[PDB]
């Protein structure tokens, strides 16, 4: 289920983080334009850039912390607060996050593995509503 998926992802975090983030950028090319340094790079070129690996891993680490602190795929209000308040996130709307979760769920469904896709979809929806409640546009 959702809790095991957290353990699966954490076990090979940089690999999942990279593959899911690439899926996101490839499914929504306009989102790439928010990442100036990733414009004009293939998947394999990105996977050779230090900040790409680092940043995707740090993003997914925080995702997994929020996922683990959630109850029944409902994240803590305080965690939503953090994601809204981050300087790095002042440009964002909730649509950016919805898109990331759509790509994430589609990745999980396509994979050979027994991810609880439905729970991640619901976690995504609940996080987007929590971000809105914490004041994201
Ligand atoms: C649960 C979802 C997400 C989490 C947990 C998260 C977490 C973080 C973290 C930890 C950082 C700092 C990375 C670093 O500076 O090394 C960060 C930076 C950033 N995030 Fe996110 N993020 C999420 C979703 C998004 C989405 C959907 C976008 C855009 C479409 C976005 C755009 C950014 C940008 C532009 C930065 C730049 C900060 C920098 O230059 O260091 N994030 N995010
Ligand atoms: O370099 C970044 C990556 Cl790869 C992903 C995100 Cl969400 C943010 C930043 Cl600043």
């Amino acid at each position: 289920g959702f809790k095991q998926d957290i353990a699966t992802i954490r076990g090979d975090l940089r690999t999942y983080a990279q593959d899911i983030f690439l899926a996101f950028l490839n499914k929504y090319p306009d989102e790439r334009r928010n990442f100036k340094n990733y414009v004009g790079k293939s998947d394999q070129e990105l996977k050779s850039m230090a900040k790409f690996g680092d940043h995707t891993e740090k993003v997914f680490n925080l995702m997994m912390e929020v996922a683990d602190r959630a109850t029944d795929c409902v994240p803590l209000a305080s965690d939503a607060n953090t994601l809204v308040q981050m300087k790095q996130h002042s440009s964002l709307t909730t649509g950016n996050f919805e898109k990331l979760f759509v790509a994430l769920v589609e990745y999980m469904r396509a994979s050979g593995q027994s991810f609880d896709s439905q729970s991640w979809d619901r976690f995504g929806k609940n996080l987007v509503s929590a971000l809105s409640s914490a004041g994201m546009k």
